[PDB]
């Protein structure tokens, strides 16, 4: 990571899928005829 010395003082040396949480409550979300 670095080094230590008496004059100095520790010196050192595709866009993701986003996951959507969400509930059954018709209508906002519900299951497709023949899921």
């Amino acid at each position: 990571i670095g080094y230590w010395n008496e004059d100095d003082k520790f010196v050192p040396a595709q866009n993701r899928t986003y996951i959507v949480t969400t509930i059954l409550e018709d209508p906002y979300v519900m299951l497709k005829k023949n899921a």
